[PDB]
Order: structure tokens, then C-alpha cells, then sequence
């Protein structure tokens, strides 16, 4: 009997600064369990299913949320990608590949698989290139979206169980109850949102001028997104209609990174702490060193994923002579070490 | 007795609202189909024709909804196939014959009982060549799939494996006549309004003599479909042969502002009744006043996504409420005012 507060508390341990995103998942997860729990033999018939669309900046933690969810989730979960999908039975891949991947996690249990959750990454890769209907067939893009429409609403797709032993049959897999979380970092969406959010004005004398968009306000700008803007970006309205809900993720700032290095249990700081714990050596991270990493992380425009480059670059010299070194019990990383002027202080004990 | 067009439509009215034109067309075909089968066919009139239906309507107008509601009341077997996965010449994707075997699963492998079944093919527009494309490579999911359905719709015998085959020992197929099978092929066509305008607008008019069309008040999209003809679809990509097999057409009359309000209250499967049951098990009931729904209708039409895009308006409001509702105790009723939809205020909570 999980609750949004309990599930959010668990997710909060691994994610920070995504209060709006977390609420959406908690409701769907809570409602999905509630929907399946219901016998369906009641006044409410064919209860609706709310899908989710996770849009956010690069490296903001979208892919991480789906991974952490599967650990806590009891029902099966699968994480596919739309990069390999090709329409019309081409050589690349078919959409049915997503369903068979779910059974691998579910051990080929049809009744248990229909109640599963699905996640897709890099959904923007199939958006039309800001054009009108094409003059030719776009195998990857407009074509792929057309195929997913019926899958999201609910239908049965042929799937060989285990790939087939040697049977010549396929197992029907309902999808009316399956939830879908399609999310990927869209590029350039702010420029499109800027045009629509801005009222617009005529350049002549009589036409009034409107002073707006003084600051980019990226995080606050994506919140004003609507389906009509995505149509101009390349998505088909049919595909978005299948995804009523949407999630806007703020971009992490200098202060957000500091909390990510200490509060989460799987933080990189704690990883190295365990790396040296087995070696009989302790590790420490002072606040002055984390402040400098934040400024360097933003300088590389890579997000949280670009943080390891800064850490490994500093501890490189240390890690080269640490195993051979003996009688060392503690390592401290100061602010100077990041700049490279100094070396990390080692204590012998 | 037999089901009547008026009686069958009343059943559909419970699940569909504002589609009087479409309901009648479907009722007649279903009644005609039952009539043709009921008839022995060994009479003066023979080789009776089958009138197929072609449903053209915008997204979320209720095309897919009609097929599901029909199968519930319909006694004969029904299937919901799609032309998106079909590939011609037996390629690796899928074959057109797959539609037939799916029908038998509902019919329990009864050939005589299967020919009288009904089929609904969605996403039919997605297999049309748009225009002026490279001819070095032939279309596999475009111009080449419609050709395969021509013989199927007109009536031919297609080999089908029985149950997929227990082992190689059988190595046999089943022959199923399809001349009697009905086909309802419909999908939301994109960009059809632009081609129809060229024929019925003739108003670029930059010269003195030519007129000006008074642009921004003539884009009557829904009404524009009402004047559709087969020649317009040829420019869209459909082959005349495929259209000849589908004489009937049914404009959908997509949506009226007031229709959306009726869909949320009168239907049994309305969204309002869904959430009402969602909280009913939790010992909580929520009411939606009419003053709140009028604002919701205006927000949905602004999104240009149809009824399917309506949940976005509801869940965006009730997000914070549903997140902190279980933790709350002694709460028996919730009221949602117009302000809640706007976001200025919060939904009032009642304590028992
Ligand atoms: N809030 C966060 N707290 C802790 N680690 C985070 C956070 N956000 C991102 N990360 C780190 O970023 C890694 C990858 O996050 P992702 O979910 O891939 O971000 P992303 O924006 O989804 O990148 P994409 O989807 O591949 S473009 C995780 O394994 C974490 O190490
Ligand atoms: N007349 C209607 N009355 C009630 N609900 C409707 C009506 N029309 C559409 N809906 C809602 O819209 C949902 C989907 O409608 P569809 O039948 O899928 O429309 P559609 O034309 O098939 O869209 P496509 O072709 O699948 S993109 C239904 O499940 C209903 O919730």
C-alpha cells in the first residue's frame, strides 16, 4: 500500500531539485497500482490512463528517475530507446521489440507484463525537422510516431515468447493498461516557446511594442509549454494527444550540484569514499572544494555527467601512487588542488 | 426480431455524443450486413454488394471510440487491426493476411462464421505516397500496400495457417473467402484541408480584377471536409482503385464547444465518472459544477488536440491534491471551483 509521500521520500533520496517532476510520477504510480487493483466490475468502466512526457534540459536527471523507479517498483519495468526503431519492417528494428524486452525482465509472464511500466529515451530524435508534411517517406521520424499511436492507446502485438524455441506462433500482449513514459532532452524548444510566449508586435509606428523576455528564464519558460508549440517543432498532434501529462524540469544550478554531492547515497563523493575504505584509507571533501567544482562544471556546459572529468583530473596523481603507498590513513582535497596549484594533503598513520 | 437503426444508435449515444451523421452510416451498414447474411442469397437478387465505410475525422473526434462500442453490442466477431505494420510482398515487417488470422482468434477458428466478421483498419492515411518522390526505390509501406488490399477487399481467397501450425508435419493453409467481409478503413488525414481549398477557393488574387478571399475567417476546417470528393484524395496519395472500393464517406463534424461539456457528464465512461470512482474507493466523493466545466472546454479547444487532450487540463489541476490526499484523514468530500482550473485558488476540502 504505497503512498505518494512514501514513494516521493524514496525518490528524493536519489534526486534533488525536481519537486514538480516527482509529484507527477507519484500520482501515476499510485493511480496505476490503484487502477490495476480495481476489479473493473464497477460503475467506472474502462478507466482512463494518464501517460507521462518528461521534457527537460540535458543531463538534468531524466534518465535517472526511470532507473531509480524500477528498484522500488514491484511490477516489471523496461527501458528501451527510439534510436533503433524503424517503421515498415525495415532492417533497423520494429516497435514490437519494446514488448519482448519487457518479458525478459518479467520472465515471460503475460499476466504480469501487461501491468508493467515502459520508459523511452531520446524521444526528440523522431521529431520532424521543423518542416511541413514531408515529400518522401521518413522511416525514422514522422513514420515512427505513426506506429506508436495505436500502441499507446491499447492493442495486441505479436511477440515470439523467448524468440521462439524452434511453435511458429506469437503471443498476444494487450497494452490498454500499460503506462508509457516517453522523455528525452529536446534541443531548441526554448526558441520555439519564446516565439509563442512572446505576444509579438508590429515594427511600425501605430503598432504597439511589448517589452518582454528580459532574461532567458529557461526553467520558467519551459513551464509555459503547450501542445501547439510542439507541432511547430515537428511532433504530430496525434502523438501528443496520447501523452496528456507533461513534465518540465528545471536546470540545476551551482548550488544544486553541492547538494547532489553530499545528500544522495549514490553520489560520486561517496563512491570514492568506499573505494578508499577497502584500501584502509579515509576520504574527505571540504566545502571549499565543492564550490570550485560547481563553477568548473557550468563552464563545460555538460551538467552533472561532466562532473567526473573534474574529479578524476584532480585525483589522477594520487590514484597513481596510492596502492604502492603504505601507512596512509586519510586524504583531504582542498580548493587549491582543483586549480592545480597544490596537491591533496595526505596523512600518515 | 432484428436490431433496428434507431435501437442500435441509442446504445451508441451512451458512449458517443454529437455524431448523429456518423452513427446513422454505421448503423445502416451493420443492419445491411446482418440482413445480407440473414438472407439465404438464393433469390432473384444475387451477388449483393457490400458497402464499405471510410471515416475521415480530426484527431480525438471519436473514430476509435465507435469501433470499440460497436464490438460490445455486435454479436458477429470484430477485430481492431492497423495498416501501419503491414508490408507488401511478404517482407519481414508483416503481411496483409495477418488481419485474417486475428479475426479467427475472436471466432475460435470457424471459417463459415468468420467470413461474416467486421474489421476496422486504423491509421489508413499513413500508407499514402505524398507526392513527387524518388522512384529509384519503390514504396513498401506506401503505394505498395494499397495494391495488396484491393484484392482482399473486393473478395479473394487468402491462405491462412491453422493456429500457426503445431509442427512442420501439417504444412497446410486455410482458404477464406472475403467478398462478404466488411471493411471500415478510417484515419485522421493531415493536410487534407489545404488541397481541398485549392479547388474551392480560387482566390489568391493579387491583381485588380481578381478578388480577395478575406483571409482568417474562411478556414472552416470541419465544414471543409463536408465537400470532400474522391478526386481530392488522389492528390493526397491514395490510388483511385483503392478509393473505388470504398464508396461511402462520413464526415465527422469534429467538435462543438458545448459538446465537450456533455461528454463529461452524460456518458458512462466520462472522465468525471472515472475520477469519481477513483476516489470512491478511498471513501471520498468529488463534485464538478457546471461553472468549472465551461472554463475547461475553452482550455481544451485552445490546445487543438481534441477530447484526448482533455486529461491534461484535469490532471494539471488535481496533481497537488492527489499527491497529498491519502495522508489526509477525515476527508469525505472535495469541491472544485472555476478558480481551481485557473490556478488562482485551491480546491476546497471537507472534513467529516
Ligand atoms: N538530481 C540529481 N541528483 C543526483 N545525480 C543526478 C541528478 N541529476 C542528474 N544526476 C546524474 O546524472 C546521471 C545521468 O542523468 P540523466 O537522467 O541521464 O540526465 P538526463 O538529462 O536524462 O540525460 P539524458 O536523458 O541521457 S539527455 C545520473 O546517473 C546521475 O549521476
Ligand atoms: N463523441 C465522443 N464522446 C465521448 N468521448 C469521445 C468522443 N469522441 C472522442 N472521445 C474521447 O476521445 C477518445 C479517443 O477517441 P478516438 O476514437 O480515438 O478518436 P480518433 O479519431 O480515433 O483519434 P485517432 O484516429 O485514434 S488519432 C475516447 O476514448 C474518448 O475519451
Amino acid at each position: 500500500l504505497p503512498t505518494p509521500h512514501e514513494i516521493r521520500n524514496h525518490l528524493d533520496d536519489y534526486v534533488i531539485g525536481q519537486e514538480q517532476a516527482k509529484k507527477v510520477l507519484a500520482v501515476a504510480v499510485y493511480n496505476h497500482y490503484k487502477r490495476l487493483r480495481n476489479g473493473d466490475t464497477s460503475n467506472g468502466v474502462e478507466l482512463g490512463k494518464s501517460n507521462i512526457l518528461l521534457i527537460g534540459p540535458t543531463g538534468s536527471g531524466k534518465t535517472l528517475l526511470a532507473e531509480t523507479l524500477a528498484r522500488l517498483l514491484d511490477v516489471p519495468f523496461t527501458m528501451a530507446d527510439a534510436t533503433t526503431l524503424t517503421e515498415a519492417g525495415y532492417v533497423g528494428e520494429d516497435v514490437e521489440n519494446i514488448i519482448q524486452k519487457l518479458l525478459q525482465k518479467s520472465d515471460y509472464d503475460v499476466q504480469k507484463a501487461q501491468r508493467g511500466i515502459v520508459y523511452i529515451d531520446q524521444i526528440d530524435k523522431i521529431s520532424r525537422k521543423s518542416d511541413n508534411p514531408s515529400i518522401t517517406r521518413d522511416v525514422s521520424g514522422e513514420g515512427v510516431q505513426q506506429a506508436l499511436l495505436k500502441l499507446i492507446e491499447g492493442t495486441v502485438a505479436a511477440v515470439p515468447p523467448q524468440g521462439g524455441r524452434k511453435q511458429q506462433e506469437f503471443l498476444q500482449v494487450d497494452t490498454s493498461k500499460i503506462l508509457f513514459i516517453c522523455g528525452g532532452a529536446f534541443a531548441g524548444l526554448d526558441k520555439v516557446i519564446s516565439h509563442r510566449v512572446e505576444t509579438g508586435s508590429g515594427i511600425g509606428f501605430g503598432a504597439t511594442v511589448k517589452a518582454k523576455s528580459d532574461k532567458a528564464s529557461e526553467g520558467e519558460l519551459l513551464a509555459q509549454v503547450e501542445p501547439e508549440d510542439l507541432i511547430k517543432f515537428g511532433l504530430i498532434p496525434e502523438f501528443i494527444g496520447r501523452l496528456p501529462v507533461v513534465a518540465t524540469l528545471n536546470e540545476l544550478s551551482e548550488e544544486a550540484l553541492i547538494q547532489i554531492l553530499k545528500e544522495p547515497k549514490n553520489a560520486l563523493t561517496k563512491q570514492y569514499q568506499a573505494l578508499f575504505n577497502l584500501e584502509g584509507v579515509d576520504l574527505e571533501f571540504r566545502d571549499e572544494a565543492l564550490d570550485a567544482i560547481a563553477k568548473k562544471a557550468m563552464a563545460r556546459k555538460t551538467g552533472a555527467r561532466g562532473l567526473r572529468s573534474i574529479v578524476e583530473a584532480a585525483l589522477l596523481d594520487t590514484m597513481y601512487d596510492l596502492p604502492s603507498m603504505e601507512d596512509v590513513e586519510k586524504v583531504v582535497i582542498d580548493e587549491s588542488v582543483i586549480d592545480g596549484q597544490s596537491e591533496p594533503l595526505l596523512i600518515y598513520g
